[PDB]
Parts: structure tokens; C-alpha cells; sequence
């Protein structure tokens, strides 16, 4: 039986936090995903379609997290790439066929299998062009780079090479269908939410007959961005064509002081349990208390870092005590408060 | 008997919606097409000569949809290329001759039925001049590949591999002529209104004898596209030896409210009708009103993407449903109406 | 034969003694024959170095072309495959000699009537003493 | 290794995967010794400002799993190349950023620098820093 | 020998492996002898590494052969057929270490003094107490 949108949602719950919209966008496109794998017989004339998502969000804000907690679930072959690697064809900097080339890889380089998985595409919002651009130049990176990609997401036939190869005349190549495979193209377009605030707030004129009875309003980033639609993108740089592929956009609303607390012990693979188990195995047991977990979160905001700042956090509050425990004796237990956070006082160590 | 362009029309407005003109000409030159193969003979003292076909149209019109109809009734082989991949020759992209490989594939590498073989060449916008007459750097990517197309359009005696490169030693690269292979570009050329509004406008000045130009009063983007000529296309990029060998030009109008909402369910595979299958296996119903449907089209309108935008309201409208349409119970059928595309009402759920 | 396809020696593109192989095939590969066949090199106009480009780059499309072909057009001995089973054990290099060969270059130059008519008019100018024609009295393409 | 040779911004994922190459010639090219290797890289500053660099830098310390061919040989297709994971490589990312000190000091002590009140005692001492 | 005839294994140049192979001739393919024997690899400036250019498939020349000649000095015991082994393996395999023989690499780095100079080069003055640094005795090899 396939997994329910529920089954899905409950797995990308445990790993993330905090974008419950995103969540039932790619569970329930994982669903029919899977659905259309599963009627892919397809004895009725109805030819089922395939969507693509766009999950546009903050930096730190875990797209790249959902993409990789649903590699451990997926049946089909999942891999990922980032986009500012690619580039137009006939020129030094990559081809769009190696995306496919790193999905052959999971799969043991078997296209039949392959034709079914699914492709995640990272920074997606360097493609982008910035503005008013002639092309004279011929534009590599942005520009180029949509219009190979139009094909792809749609579905024709690709010629990748077997392994650690370039395009040639030579005939070391492997036809690959991108029909049935979806893509999940997930960037951070940073200033698209001057652009919807634009559109929202522009307003119109500036004198005394002018209309300025709109009031520009102070929302979140996550909040405004929800308000976005696909004439924003055309603005921002991308191709109206490239959004057509990408009919699904789901919006990841940044976090906040009290998510990250959460995210330091809610987590399955929480940050606080990897100390723990470290600490764990080696007879000496540790525990953090709500007030240093307070702390860590309100340094992580002050310095703008993330999630991905906790990471340091907890090793430096930590430094002293990992150097000198595996020497040290006669420890049964670690207790750290908000003490040891801004460093006034070592952590508690309990003796047995 | 070779079908009548009736017939061949009656085919293709199962699946294409008020595409008119282009299903005329892709018929006439499919029949026209078959006369010459079955006049290989060519007892006349005058020698039969290909036309081919240039589709221009925006986003979501129809074109890349016509050739894969057009696939389904054609007896000769029938391939579809990407010009974005093909680039100049001795560069890592792909090489033009290589289209011909892909068309030899579907014939079983039979040089006879290749040569009277179709061929779809998508994206033909995307190799165009960046406005750069003189092209400082050599634009392989771009120009080049035109050049390259020049003499294969017309006929040209491509070398291929034998089979698939089986071994490369003793090549012995098949010789395949390409004088009477129907070639039909096509591509969305974004600008192009511009460039032929500025040569049929009377033009706009500033002082008291000048002629001011309001803007309500102005040429549209499909009224300009049936206005288009030859010298508009070399403005825009294309080489004047390319548009010689594409004679016959075929515009793709605006797809309309009224086109948009026939093409919900007129067509064999519409939205409706794939959710509509989507759902039947799951065991409940999909209806969808009517009023909902005229609402869906103007929304889409407002996407600019096309009919693509189409499936983007219908995700967002049906993605919360989905999500908890399978722990649902018994649930019989479902109703979606005007009142749940702008969001203000929930579909209606039947319990049986 | 056309000459976008060719490229310098020593690259993945076909090279320009390729042409000598397409002639040979008419002939069915006799050398003798080869000599004193006739060639038509399409698309000329398309293999021209670029007076304006990058220093540091080598043109292999274009100007390499051009410099691999003196000696074709010149006359010289090529090495060519042995026949169509292009047999890779045996050398059968089947030398052939281009001095004999006549080859009938074409192409449609475009812009080149930009070009002559900076040294034909030699009158354009803003002042009293320019020449205006205005396109209509223009020499013609 | 050093971020100035790979500032090619040219096909950089194949000079990626030449680095554990390299390391994996020294551990008699074992996967599980490889991944348990130490990778060194420096002068790290001077790609700071090329931007797209450090975009593909990235994901090598974030964890990517890198094809190499199996011990060089003639050739040898696509099923022998050896899969490394990056995730299990300690990478050591070194460099030395002169001018970091300035800012340093703009944000922690005073911010003036050239009135009479500030700070210029250049002695070359660097004991502060 | 010259690196500029070495290639990448494997390929259609050479192979750095024959060099310990060549210097085993010398002495007869004994061992003992090899292990004292001197290595001189002149042009060593023109395997410097290069960047990747689109036309070429691969640059089997650079730092690729840096590293077949880099795990020599390293030290590892080359296999090497002796008496002209015929193509049959037959498990001969000769280990010569490298870690004795004396590696020598002597090459004329064209272009190196323009690097050189841009980072010890002070630079001229302008001022009445500045010195003036005329190109007659500006700098030198
Ligand atoms: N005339 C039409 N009738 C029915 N469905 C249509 C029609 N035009 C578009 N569609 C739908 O929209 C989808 C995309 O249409 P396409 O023809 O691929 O658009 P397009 O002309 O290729 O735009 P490009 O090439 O990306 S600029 C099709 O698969 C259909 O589902
Ligand atoms: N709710 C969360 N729980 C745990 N980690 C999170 C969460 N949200 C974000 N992260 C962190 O974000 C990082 C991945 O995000 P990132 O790759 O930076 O996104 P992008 O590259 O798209 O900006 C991970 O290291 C992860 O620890
Ligand atoms: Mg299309």
C-alpha cells in the first residue's frame, strides 16, 4: 500500500519543524507521485500529468532539510544538485544532463528505474537574470541555464554519458526520459519580497491629488511572501516559459526565537542528542537544562547565524568539558545551565 | 489511401483547442508529404521540393502538444530535438548531425526510411543573435548552430555511426541525405511584438507637430505576431539564409477564456479528466462545475503561463483535500464550485 | 562539402582532410580519379577569424580552418582512411595528391557591403563639408 | 589542496573529486580508509570577496558523494568507479585574513583609525592581534 | 627523459611508469643498480597545469602527469618486466623502490620572472626625495 499524506507528513515532522505547509505540498506530490508510478499501466485514455514544486524560502530555513529526509523514505531514486554549477551547453562551466548523470548513480545506472525517481534542484535563484539585460553578452549562468532546463522539466529524451564524462561526437552516451520524473527546484530568491511589497504598496502618485490611502504595512518575510504570484517571478528575472514547468510554489516562512528551541531537542536527529550520545557511550551521562537552551537560541538570533549556528554554540559551551572528560575520572553526570553559555561558570560535573 | 488534411485535422483538434491555422498547415504539408514519398518515382520532368514550417507562439499555445499529436498518426519515423543542446561543431556540445542519429534510432537504424523521416526541432527561439550584428565572440551556442542548420534544412549528406557505435573501430559511417526530410521549427520568440510594433507604428514624438500616441490605443502581442514578416525575424536575431529555408510561417494566437475552458474537458487528456482518474482509483468521485471552470480561466489569465497556469489553480485548490482524502471514510464524491477557487469555501464532501 | 562542420586538426570536428574522403567515395576511393576531381566548399563565408576577438584564444572554427586549408588549396599530399571498411590495422594511408584538384569555394558574405562602403564613400561627416545621401542615393547592397 | 587552483570556476566538480583521488592514492585507494582521511585546504580569503566559488565548496563540506575511477587503469566503465562519501571527511578549510583584524577591532574597540584619538601604533608587533 | 613526451596512463602519449623501466635497461634490469641510478626529467615547465578548454576532451598533459611523477619521489616500488617480457604476464613484476633514486627536474619556467617581479617589485616614486627606477636598470632574470 502507498503511504498516506499523513505517513509522509508524520516523517517530515520528526526531521522539521515549522513549515507544515511545505510538508503536505511535497507529501501529497510524493502521493501522487507514487499513484501515477503505480497507475503507470494507465489502461483509461487519460494521460496523467505531471507538477513540479518550487519551494522558495529563507536561507536556513530548511528546504534543503525536507529534500534529504525523504531520501531515507523514497522508494524511487532521489538525489541532489545545486544549480549554479550548471550552465549552458557548448561552454567550460557543466551541462543540465548531469543532473540526470547523479541520479543514474543511485539507481546502478538502470534508466528504467531511473525514469521513475525524482530530482531536487538547490539554488535555483542565481539562474535569475538581474535586470534590463540586452544578452549581448550571452548570458552563461542565468539566462542560458533556464532555457536547457524547459525541456527537461517537461520531459524529453537526454543523452548522458556513463560516468565522468563530457558531451562529444563520440557515442558513450545513454538515453534518458525525463517524462515521469519530477523535479523540486528549491532556491532562496532574496529581494523577491521588495518586489511583492512593490506590487502590494507601490502606490500612485505623489502629490496632493495623488492616491496614497495605502498604508505600507510591517510584515514577516514568510508572511508576504505567501501573497506571491508568478508575474513576481517575471520581474525577479526568471523566464515566463520556466514557470510554466513549475506549476506547485510553496512558501517557507523563516524562524523564530522559540522554533529554534524546539529544534534543539524536538528533532529525532536533534543537535542536543548527538552530544548526548557522544557523552553517552562513553559511561558519563549529560543533560541540558531548559535555561541554556533559551540561551542558545537567543545567540544563534543575535549574531543572525540560524539554525546552522547551534552547531557552534554548543561546542564552544562544551570545548572544555569534551577536552578534559575522556581524561577525567570519576564522572557520572554533566549538567550545563544558562551559566556556562555566556562562559561565568564552568559546567557542572556530578562525581559518582 | 494518404489521408485527406481533413482527416489529419480531425486528429489533431482532439487534442489541440483553437489552434486553427496550425493544424491547417501541419496538415497540408503532412499530405503534401506523403504525395512526395508516394511520387518517389518522380516520373515528372520536375523534381519535388520540401517547404518547411516555422510554429511562432507564446507560452502554453500548443506547439511542443501539436508534434507529440502529430507523432501518433505519422507512418515515416519522428523524432524531437532541443536546439538549446546543439551547438558549433568542434565544441563539447552537441553536434547539429546528431538530430539525425535520434530520428535512425526510431527507424531501426534504416537510412531509407529516415531519409523521408519528420523532424521537430523545439526551442528554435533560443539560437538567436543577442542583437550583436558583429559578434565579437564567436557564439557557438547561438549563431552558430543556425549556420550549421543552414545546409541540412536544404540537404546535406550527414555521417552517423553505423549502429549505436557498437565498436568504433571500422566506422563506416552511414551516409543519410537530408534534402527530403521535413523539418518543423518552433519556439516561443519573446521580444519579437516589439520589434515588429516599432516598423508597423507610425511612431511617437514630443513637440507640438508630433503625433502622440495614447496607450489604451496600442498594438497587442497577437495582433502584432499576424503582422509578422521576414525582416522582423532578422532584427531579432535569426540569420537571413535560416528564415529561406523555413518559407511557410504558422503564428499561434493568445489561448482565450473561451479556448481555456473547452480545454478543461473537450480534450482526451485534460486536468479535469486526470484528476478526474486520479481520484476514481482511490475509489471517490471528482466533479467539477461549470462555473468552476470559467472561474479557473481567469485566474490563469492573470499567471500569464499559459494553459500550464491552469494546473497551478487546480493543485492549490485540491491540495489541502488530497492531503486528507485517503483517511477519509466512504467519502462517495466530491464537488468543487466557484465558491472554492477563490478560496472563500471548502469542497464539499459526500459521506455514503 | 560545407565548411561549418570543419574544424582545426586535433579536435573532435571533422577535419579538413575529411573532404578528400567524400571525394574519394565518388570514385569509388581511386586515387587517380581523386586528382582530377572537382570540390565545392559551401558556406565559405562562415569560417572567417575575427578581427575583433579575445588575443589569447585560438579560433579552431574559424581561422583555424582557414590555415590547415592553404595547403589543400595549394596542393599537397593528405592522409586519408584506407577505403569505407576503414581498416585501422593496415596503414593504407592512400595518399592523394590536391594539386590537380580544382575547389570552387561559395558563400554568401553577410555585411561585407558595410565594409567596401567605408573605402567607397569616404564622405561621411556632420559638418558643411560631409556628404549626406540620406539611404536613397546610397550605392545598393 | 588550495582554493587558488580551484578558482578555475570550470568544471569544478571533477577537481573536487580529484582531491580525494589524490587521497585515496595514498590509502591504497580504500573507500572506508578514504573516508576516514584528513583533508587540509588554505588561502581561503583570497575567493572571499569569487562568490560562485564558495558556492561549490559548500556542498563538498556539507557531505556529496564523489565517483572516482578505480585506481586509474586504461579505462573502465561506469559500474567499476569507485563512490566516496564527503560526509564522513574531516576538511580543514585554512587560511590567513590580514585585514579581518581591522574589522575586528571596528566592532569590539574604538572605531577610529586615523583621527589623533585613534589608534595607529602599526610597530608591526601584531601582538594584539 | 621529457615531460613533454609523457602523458596520462592509459592514453595515446606515453606512460610515466617506462621512465623507472628505461633506467632498469641501462643497468640490465638489476635491481640493486636502479635503486642508485639518477633521473633527469627535463622539461618539466610544460606539464605546468592548464585549464580546462570545451574543444579538448581531456588534458591528459599537466597535473595529471604531476601526480605519476610525484608518487615516484614519494617512494613506491614500480613493477617493471624484465628482459623484455613478452605480452604473457607470466608474474614477473621487478620492484624497483623509488625512494633511493635521485629525482631530478630541470626546466627553463618561461614567464616565471612576470610573477616574480609583481611580488618583489617596490615601485617608483614620485615625489623629489622618491626613487626614480629607470627601465635600463629596472630589473633582470
Ligand atoms: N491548444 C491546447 N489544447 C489543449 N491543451 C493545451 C493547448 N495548449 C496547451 N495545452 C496544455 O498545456 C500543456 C503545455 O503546452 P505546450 O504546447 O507544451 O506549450 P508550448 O507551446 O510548448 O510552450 P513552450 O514551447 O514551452 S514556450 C500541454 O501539455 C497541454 O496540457
Ligand atoms: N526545523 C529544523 N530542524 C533542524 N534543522 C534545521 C531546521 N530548519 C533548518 N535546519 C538546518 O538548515 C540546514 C539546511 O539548510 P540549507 O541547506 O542552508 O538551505 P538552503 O541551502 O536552501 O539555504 C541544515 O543544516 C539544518 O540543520
Ligand atoms: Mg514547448
Amino acid at each position: 500500500a502507498l503511504p498516506t499524506p499523513h505517513e509522509i507528513r508524520n516523517h517530515l515532522d520528526d526531521y522539521v519543524i515549522g513549515q507544515e505547509q511545505a510538508k503536505k505540498v511535497l507529501a501529497v506530490a510524493v502521493y501522487n507521485h507514487y499513484k501515477r508510478l503505480r497507475n503507470g499501466d494507465t489502461s483509461n485514455g487519460v494521460e496523467l500529468g505531471k507538477s513540479n514544486i518550487l519551494l522558495i524560502g529563507p536561507t536556513g530555513s530548511g528546504k534543503t532539510l525536507l529534500a534529504e529526509t525523504l531520501a531515507r523514505l523514497l522508494d524511487v531514486p532521489f538525489t541532489m544538485a545545486d544549480a549554479t554549477t550548471l550552465t549552458e551547453a557548448g561552454y567550460v562551466g557543466e551541462d543540465v544532463e548531469n543532473i540526470i548523470q547523479k541520479l543514474l548513480q543511485k539507481c546502478d545506472y538502470d534508466v528504467q528505474k531511473a525514469q521513475r525517481g525524482i530530482v531536487y534542484i538547490d539554488e535555483i535563484d542565481k539562474i535569475s537574470r538581474k535586470s534590463d539585460n540586452p544578452s549581448i553578452t550571452r548570458d552563461v549562468s542565468g539566462e542560458g541555464v533556464q532555457q536547457a532546463l524547459l525541456k527537461l522539466i517537461e520531459g524529453t529524451v537526454a543523452a548522458v554519458p556513463p560516468q565522468g564524462g563530457r558531451k562529444h561526437p563520440q557515442q558513450e552516451f545513454l538515453q534518458v526520459d525525463t517524462s515521469k520524473i519530477l523535479f523540486i527546484c528549491g532556491g532562496a530568491f532574496a529581494g523577491l519580497d521588495k518586489v511583492i511589497s512593490h506590487r502590494v504598496e507601490t502606490g500612485s502618485g505623489i502629490g496632493f491629488g495623488a492616491t496614497v490611502k495605502a498604508k505600507s504595512d510591517k510584515a514577516s518575510e514568510g508572511e508576504l511572501l505567501a501573497q506571491v504570484e508568478p508575474e513576481d517571478l517575471i520581474k525577479f528575472g526568471l523566464i515566463p516559459e520556466f514557470i510554466g514547468r513549475l506549476p506547485v510554489v510553496a512558501t517557507l516562512n523563516e524562524l523564530s526565537e522559540e522554533a529554534l528551541i524546539q529544534i534543539l531537542k524536538e528533532p529525532k536527529n536533534a543537535l542536543t542528542k548527538q552530544y548526548q550520545a557522544l557523552f553517552n557511550l562513553e559511561g558519563v551521562d549529560l543533560e541540558f537544562r531548559d535555561e541554556a537552551l533559551d540561551a542558545i537560541a537567543k545567540k544563534a538570533m543575535a549574531r543572525k547565524t540560524g539554525a546552522r549556528g547551534l552547531r557552534s554554540i554548543v561546542e564552544a559551551a562544551l570545548l572544555d568539558t569534551m577536552y578534559d572528560l575522556p581524561s577525567m575520572e570519576d564522572v557520572e553526570k554533566v549538567v550545563i545551565d544558562e551559566s556556562v553559555i555566556d562562559g561565568q561558570s564552568e559546567p557542572l560535573l556530578i562525581y559518582g
